[PDB]
């Protein structure tokens, strides 16, 4: 079921992989909720793509160690010990941005593993408490593409600054 850790990891990999192919390994087949989730992540990422302060900040991380900056940003976004879906979206979106800079190639799988490792270690308990990824569906329903973007862009920009 969708609260099983194994299902959460699998759906998470699929959402992350499918999301990284938007902004820029074979697509194992998908379900109905996960299709709705992929469409939503695409919409948010397009909206985040046009958030100018966010893009200015992402352009500001001159990163010779993508792993260093990635774990510093993921930790900082969660360093208060709380969780919410906006931070998760921020995490996925930032991983996709690191992929884009690497387009100068095996890093897709590398960066995906960083994100799923952070997901498993730091986030899985909270997602279980949410009922699984359906929690994220609700988060997109309770709001507006343009409204949720403000908050995702807010958490990601704040974290990129500390670094």
């Amino acid at each position: 079921g969708p609260t099983s850790s194994e299902q959460i990891m699998k759906t998470g990999a699929l959402l992350l992989q499918g999301f990284i192919q938007d902004r820029a390994l074979d697509p194992v087949p998908q379900d109905a909720s996960t299709k709705k989730l992929s469409e939503s992540l695409k919409r948010i990422g397009d909206e985040l793509d046009s958030n100018m302060e966010l893009q200015r900040m992402i352009a500001a991380v001159d990163t010779d160690s993508p792993r260093e900056v990635f774990f510093r940003v993921a930790a900082d976004m969660f360093s208060d010990g709380n969780f919410n879906w906006g931070r998760v979206v921020a995490l996925f979106y930032f991983a996709s941005k690191l992929v884009l800079k690497a387009l100068s190639p095996e890093l897709i799988r590398t960066i995906m593993g960083w994100t799923l490792d952070f997901l498993r270690e730091r986030l899985l308990g909270w997602i279980q408490d949410q009922g699984g990824w359906d929690g994220l569906l609700s988060y997109f329903g309770t709001g507006t593409w343009q409204t949720v973007t403000i908050f995702v862009a807010g958490v990601l920009t704040a974290s990129l600054t500390i670094w």
